[PDB]
């Protein structure tokens, strides 16, 4: 029920609303849970309503927009120790950034430094800061496979010492021909650590 | 003096100093005061690095996630009273949505429901929202000026009840020719938006 | 937001408190809101019982309150693996506010401090923090009658690094019981990095 | 067994774990369900465990803290209905404090504004914020007898128009003296309101 609520009360920009099932959502699965039972099928429904032309870009923008908020409320919320970050990202010319959002707060709930840039990072300007922060890993969602398909082969490699893909767009394949580990899994990408 | 030291944390990946640093501008300067002498100067800041090859995307997507993230939580200080909503977006191919969420917070505070939806709406999906939600006027963002020049003669007029826009791309004759009403500064968008 | 908080509690507004306190949190960010709002409304609190403007029961109601508040954000702050650090009171310390403050500070920072509520008998945290194999513990100490009740070198080998804060510790008492005293909540994750 | 698997993560200092088994029995059993199937056995064999000399007192600690987190969430959930409130707690030197917010719980699934003050509460004080708040009725759970065999002859009376006592530690002739109604069901309460 808080699915088929939550995306209506947005569908009518009814906010406050949104926000207080989001919060309900929140304490009764826990924030792992919102996150897999709340916020992914809301997003998963709108991109289908979307594509079958029941909604337009600006019903599917605000409904992201407003779950993106809730998602970097609970990232800033994790904890954040010291010591070699990991930079998280998407492939040059991937803008779906909440799977990227969801890798980085994973990593953070299990202890790890996620550095979340945003996505779309240019994989030279990556590599630089990767080596200008002595990062110990890259990690990379991709939800379009295009991205990952324009790539050259090993593009991947060395971004970092240790170079992980995941998501909807990639699959073991892609990664092994642009040279990164592949990771079916948000919660094997903390024990690969 | 803040700015330096928040945007050293950024670079360095110490968002902890970095949040740090930006709730002592809060507790010192107030909301309003750290938007205007630390958010946008650390922003405009990190575009001149990056234009003068000093930082790559990478830096500066870091900053400007950080600064987003500062800007979401003010945004929901100021409240959502109810009332018909104003959209706030920006012109399709305006990927720059830190002036779109400025223009929200500055509604917000005047009690006016601005809904944020994000950049880069297509006109006649934005046109099709406000007409059913009953928006009571659009306002749009707009840094770059390509995005504008692209758009047809009086594209902008009926989005809406009333349409603002404004932002670095945007000038009073190109608000003219796309139908808008233009505006310089966004304390008063409430205002134009009463009047 | 102190006084409106509190004002809030002694009417029975748990909505408003609500309200209020996450206001705090987004404006003052998590360690800001302990320290510019939940820390401030418990001294007062405490004031108010002690000049008899308030009783025992609205005392309660604020620090359960405010307890709840804290815990979700411990919550939030997620659990890395490894060996945990045990945190608690002295017995006979009742207060636990500032044990869950230490608990929820060495998270933010990765570090795995298990909160195990107040009041724990030496001998029975002794046992657990040799059976889970724990780096530390960490105690505080809100009155100090719970501290001197305690005979010369109690805290010592409780487990490899023993830690004792809070308003009824200092070095000397901590001296006596053989327990690292430390002043700073943020100097505590500093001392086990 | 959940409430096995529940135990044995709680007992190894795996919080991550025992969250996940605690929300997979909340997807199944349901808010209630939970309750009853898995937060309240455990509890109990918590305890049978400590009272049998296998586990600690911090063990136990560890256990409670968890649960009480969970139940907070519950009680959250449940949400806090506007008017005249029922104040909740635990008679003096009663520590027990599961028992009073299982209370607060019910009474809020029923629409009643059921505000928990935390346990061990002294009766003077309990007095003058029922008075304060104009609450129309108190509640007690009581786990321990002892604390109540060491109030005075009608010490409960009047604290609200309604005072109720119930738990483990509680009996008809016990309420009777402290001037209390006796409740056995935790459902019943809010029936007993109206
Ligand atoms: C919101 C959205 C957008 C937004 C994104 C805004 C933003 N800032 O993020 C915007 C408006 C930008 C957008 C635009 C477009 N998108 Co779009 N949109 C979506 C939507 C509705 C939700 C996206 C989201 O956040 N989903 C949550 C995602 C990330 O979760 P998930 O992929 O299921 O993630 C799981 C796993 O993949 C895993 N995971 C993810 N990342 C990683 C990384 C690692 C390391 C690991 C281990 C795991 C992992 O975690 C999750 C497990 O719970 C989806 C619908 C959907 N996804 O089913 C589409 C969708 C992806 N978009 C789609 C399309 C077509 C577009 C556009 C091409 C449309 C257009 N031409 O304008 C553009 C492309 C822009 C671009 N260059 O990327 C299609 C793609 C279909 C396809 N054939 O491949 C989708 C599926 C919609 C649809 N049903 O057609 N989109
Ligand atoms: C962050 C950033 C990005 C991010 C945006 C991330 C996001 N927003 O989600 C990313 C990486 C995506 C990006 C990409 C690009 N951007 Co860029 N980048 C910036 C930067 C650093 C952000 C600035 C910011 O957000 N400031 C907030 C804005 C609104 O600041 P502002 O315009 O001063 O706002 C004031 C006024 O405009 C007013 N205002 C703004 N909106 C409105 C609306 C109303 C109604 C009113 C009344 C007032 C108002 O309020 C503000 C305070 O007074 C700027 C630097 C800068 N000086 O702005 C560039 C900058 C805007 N980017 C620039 C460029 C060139 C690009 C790219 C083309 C680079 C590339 N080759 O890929 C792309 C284009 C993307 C697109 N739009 O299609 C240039 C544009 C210069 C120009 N050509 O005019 C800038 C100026 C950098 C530079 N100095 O060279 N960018
Ligand atoms: C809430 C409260 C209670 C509640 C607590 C409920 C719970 N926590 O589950 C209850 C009702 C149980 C209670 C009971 C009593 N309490 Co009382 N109460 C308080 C009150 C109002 C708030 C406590 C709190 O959370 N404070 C937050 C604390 C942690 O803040 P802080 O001490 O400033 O902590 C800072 C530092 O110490 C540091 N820190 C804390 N721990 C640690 C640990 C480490 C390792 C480090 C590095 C740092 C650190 O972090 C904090 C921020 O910097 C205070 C008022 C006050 N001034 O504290 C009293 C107060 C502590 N209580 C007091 C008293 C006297 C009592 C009782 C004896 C009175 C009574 N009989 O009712 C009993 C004793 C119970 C027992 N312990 O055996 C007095 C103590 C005065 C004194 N003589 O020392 C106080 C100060 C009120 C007053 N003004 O008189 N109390
Ligand atoms: C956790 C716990 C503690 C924790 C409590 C922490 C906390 N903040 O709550 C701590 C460590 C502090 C503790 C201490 C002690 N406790 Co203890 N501990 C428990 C334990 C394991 C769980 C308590 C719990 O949450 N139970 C959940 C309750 C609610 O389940 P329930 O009581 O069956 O309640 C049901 C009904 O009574 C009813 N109900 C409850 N309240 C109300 C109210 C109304 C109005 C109604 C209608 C119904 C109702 O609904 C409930 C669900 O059906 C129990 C084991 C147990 N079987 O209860 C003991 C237990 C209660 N503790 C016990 C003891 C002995 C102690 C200590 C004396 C030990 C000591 N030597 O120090 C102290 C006393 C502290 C005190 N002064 O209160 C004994 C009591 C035995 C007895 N009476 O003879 C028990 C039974 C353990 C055992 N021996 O097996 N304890």
């Amino acid at each position: 029920d808080l699915g088929t609520g939550l995306l209506e009360a947005l569908l009518r920009g009814d906010l406050a609303g949104a926000e207080a099932l989001f919060r309900r959502g929140l304490r009764f699965w826990g924030p792992e849970g919102v996150l897999e039972h709340l916020l992914l099928p809301v997003l998963r429904e709108v991109g289908e309503a979307w594509a079958r032309g029941e909604i337009g870009v600006a019903e599917e923008h605000l409904a992201s927009t407003f779950l993106r908020a809730r998602l970097q409320e609970l990232l800033d919320l994790a904890g954040f120790p010291p010591g070699p970050p990991v930079l998280v990202t998407t492939p040059p010319g991937e803008r779906h950034e909440i799977g990227a959002m969801l890798a980085a707060y994973h990593l953070r709930r299990k202890g790890v430094p996620a550095l979340y840039l945003g996505p779309d990072t240019p994989l030279p300007d990556l590599r630089a800061l990767a080596r200008r922060l002595g990062a110990g890993a890259v990690v990379l969602s991709a939800v379009l496979s295009e991205p990952l398909r324009a790539l050259p082969d090993g593009a991947l490699k060395d971004l970092a010492p240790r170079v992980f893909l995941g998501g909807q767009g990639a699959g073991p394949e892609e990664a092994r021909r642009l040279g990164a580990e592949y990771m079916e899994d948000l919660k094997g990408l903390a024990e690969a650590l």
